């Protein structure tokens, strides 16, 4: 049984870390913060997701909660992930990050402190995802020396960078397997009169429409045939699921800076 | 009896409509170009689709073979097909254009000359394409007011022009049924930090690959749901008995520009 | 202001649909039901959608409630529903009817009913499923005596009824427009040796997955081609805020048995 | 210098297998067989195939040939492949079998005969889909305990057996790979109430149309994500050549039953 501490339960990825965790049977809603000057400090946790009262309260600060913790889950914001993380070496806790935006001296923060105290920080905690990038390795080695390499995605209209980090992400897993590097390779436009196919180029096509929640597609193909590896995003809670099963498969770990690859055992298949 | 000459006839939709143009009985294969710089010139167009003796020999240019051809066929490049255009008006014969990637200057011209000339048009010869343009229309006055609309095509990797002609057809049909101008929309590369998708925009997305024969997909996508609207081209057949479907319609009919919906008689579905 | 009973409220689309009454100014929540057997029975009805209260509970039988409302929206079981139209029978009540899974029987009694009540019935709520119905039509006229006609429908794990009831809305109006019957022409399963396909069958093909809110595919298959016309359900208040505006819509109205396409103008795409 | 007897040199599949021993320098084409009454018995296997003589004729029964050849590429019908195989067995020969539709009882026969024979058999010749099997392999691992899993699979009109032999191979990677046996998992057919989806059962869905040379799909479906590997078979070429590369290679081997895994060293991906 695996005491949980959601970081920001009211935040939009907070509260379905809270669903998450309820679902999950392993895990226990242990704690919760939210910004001190926030008036949900003081609401029960289960009333916050919709899901009926599980006796726990939002705090103001998780330090106030320490004992009834084992793993903290922090997508917050970097100035309170590196106090979560200060707190973990003081209690001896342990930290799931899934936070972003942290600038290069506080990346070198992190790295120190996970010597001392079991972290695991991944840019994406997609189950599906980080199994396709193994799987996309797989697909390279295979066929990517004599197949078209290209990458399709989809999100919904707000979406502002293009193309998705996760398809940049796909380039860069198919890249490396092949001893290249992604920015050598990658096309990101095709308008007008291009010419023939580049054979070594991967091509990223970008879709932006309605309330996507990301669809990504990447293509091997050969004359004759063709492999398509997808990844359908449906919910943003599979976020919260791949977090909190990462959180459980820390529990008991020893210090170290560990990652989905770690936690789903991509390395070992 | 249409006498068909097939401008470029050594090329990927060329020797198909060679081929095509052999087995209509009321079409003969009459005529046939190469580039000039090109050795095929002497050789038989028969025996260059696997098919035996015609009796008919690929020239350099059709205007020494204007006698024996009332109809060109072309689907080679756009300065041949300009050229191919002018024979046309000089000595009372018709075309029949499947190639793609014209300016607008240029599209300008062919307007202005199928104001002479009997012209048929098309940047898709299929049935199934010319059906979509009009599956679209509906669409777009149902749902294109409040959905993002998206267009994606994936085609082989020898295809010098993005996106298709194709493409740019179902943009086209869709923009002229909710009363706008494909140019003041259209958007065909998303590189980047590109903002918020505007509401009016149709982003257009090319993918370039293996030996796709073609695939395009128009999506009407709103918060909650999305339509997708999708054609397959599986073998160059069916765009070339097409062309030369429209050959032999458009042998009867005098000065104009014609699609393959006026060809197929689909204009009031 | 249109009064709503939402039959079985603690369902998938019950819930939904008391989210959207609640949401639409124009309509009350004014009752709701459960299965007698249930414990939700006494709940309130805000509450169960994580609403807030709205001073309405659930009853174990809408004939209890019968003065509190004008509509009943019934997305439950078969017998059920069967149950609700007797009331609005009795009692001169309206219905809008989402339940699938009826036998053929039912179906008949259902028509008989809606000569003396007004009833909504629709195997789908959405805007573009209805759509599509009518891009069907376009699409068998021009293309469905060439082509193989194949259905395809994707359903999250829980639904206990196969093929989608949409699945045979769209094979109905694919059926009819091609002057057929439905029952003459499908087939539902392949399975072993089935040999070569006959010409005239329409095929169904059914797969049941994870959370899958609802994906149709219809396909028209010529050799050389396709064209694949595809509706994809990504949210249930899709269905929700259709049945609701059905139910708004249904209030001013008569008897008779009523689609979306009335509901929503579309019988002269 | 590996001299290949293709059975059912007519066939869609024999025809590209008699073109792709043509086409590689270690194989020749010895030796071909049809059904007996047909019209094609006495005719040369080049002419078949459109790319000239070969002195080679396609005789009514292969055992009048037996000296010529050292390896039979079957793709013909369970009934005529079981023959094939009895005659290697007699005449110490080697057989490709790429034929699908056998019946359980026909596979424990081809095992049995395997230990005297060199046989490879395998669902599908491509490297493609071989590859897939191993991905699948993967995903099943890491996924399929607590996804659903579904296996959706096109085939032209032709296809006389359902599901796919391709299918039924993904069917068995995926359960193997989970310690388990398809046949206790698999569901082939659903109609009418189906109840709710039991958690182990793989799906397997059907579509026969137009031209289709195969596409397949295997979806892993979870609460919130899913996860597509898809196979797409453009040409017939892609299992001819392979084939043929299983023919040159059990050339050297001696009896056993081989797979597509065992020819390209697929094993341990
Ligand atoms: N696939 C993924 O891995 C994935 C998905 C979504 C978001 N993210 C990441 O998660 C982070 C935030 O997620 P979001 O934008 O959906 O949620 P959000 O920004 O709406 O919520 C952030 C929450 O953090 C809380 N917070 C800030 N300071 C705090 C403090 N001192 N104490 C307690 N709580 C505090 C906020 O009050 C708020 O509730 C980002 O860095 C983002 O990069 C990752
Ligand atoms: N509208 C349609 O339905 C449709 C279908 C298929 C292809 N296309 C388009 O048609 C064009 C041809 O495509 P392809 O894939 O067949 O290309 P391709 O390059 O294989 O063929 C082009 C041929 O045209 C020839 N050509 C060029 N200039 C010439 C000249 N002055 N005289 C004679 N021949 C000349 C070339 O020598 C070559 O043989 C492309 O623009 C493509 O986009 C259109
Ligand atoms: N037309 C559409 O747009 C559309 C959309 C979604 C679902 N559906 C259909 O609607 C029906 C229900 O779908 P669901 O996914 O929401 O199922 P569900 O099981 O989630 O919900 C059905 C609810 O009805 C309740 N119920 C059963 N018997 C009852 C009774 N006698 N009195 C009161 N309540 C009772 C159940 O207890 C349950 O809460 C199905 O038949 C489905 O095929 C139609
Ligand atoms: N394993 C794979 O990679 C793969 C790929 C494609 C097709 N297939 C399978 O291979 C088989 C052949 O498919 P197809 O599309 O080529 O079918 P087809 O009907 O086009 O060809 C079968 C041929 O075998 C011939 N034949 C039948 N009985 C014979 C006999 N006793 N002697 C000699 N010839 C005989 C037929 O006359 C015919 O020409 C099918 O079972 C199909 O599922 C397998
Ligand atoms: O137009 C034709 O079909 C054509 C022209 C010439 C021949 C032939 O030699 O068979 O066929
Ligand atoms: O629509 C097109 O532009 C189009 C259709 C077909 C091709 C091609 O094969 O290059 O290009
Ligand atoms: O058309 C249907 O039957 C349909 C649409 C949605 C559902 C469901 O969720 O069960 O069923
Ligand atoms: O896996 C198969 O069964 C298979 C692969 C290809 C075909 C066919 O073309 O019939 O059948």
């Amino acid at each position: 049984m695996v005491r949980i501490a959601v970081a920001g339960a009211a935040g939009r990825m907070g509260r379905n870390l809270v669903k998450a965790a309820h679902h999950n049977p392993v895990a226990k809603v242990a704690a919760g913060s939210e910004r001190p000057e926030s008036s949900l400090v003081g609401v029960d946790l289960g009333e916050l997701c919709g899901e009926g009262k599980f006796d726990v309260v939002v705090c103001d600060d998780l330090a106030k909660q320490i004992d009834q913790f084992d793993v903290i889950i922090d997508f917050t914001a970097p100035a309170s992930t590196l106090n979560n993380l200060a707190l973990c070496q003081q209690y001896g806790k342990s930290i799931v990050i899934g936070t972003t935006g942290f600038t290069e001296e506080q990346r070198e923060q992190i790295d120190l402190v996970a010597q001392q105290v079991p972290v695991v920080m991944a840019p994406n905690y997609s189950v599906g995802v980080n199994l396709v990038f193994k799987l996309l390795e797989k697909a390279a080695k295979v066929m990517g020396d004599y197949c078209d390499i290209e990458i399709v995605e989809a999100h919904h209209r707000h979406k502002v960078d293009a193309p998705s980090g996760t398809a940049i992400g796909m380039g860069e897993a198919i890249a490396g397997a092949m001893g290249n590097k992604l920015s050598d390779v990658a096309v990101y436009a095709r308008e007008g009169i291009t010419g023939e196919r580049t054979k070594d180029e991967i091509g990223f096509a970008t879709i932006r429409a309605g309330d996507i929640v990301g669809e990504h597609t990447a293509m091997f193909a050969d004359i004759g045939e063709r492999v398509e590896i997808t990844h359908k995003a449906t919910d943003r809670m599979t976020f919260a699921n791949g977090a909190v099963k990462a959180a459980v498969w820390l529990h008991e770990k020893p210090a170290g800076f560990y990652t989905m690859t770690d936690v789903l055992g991509l390395n070992d298949l």
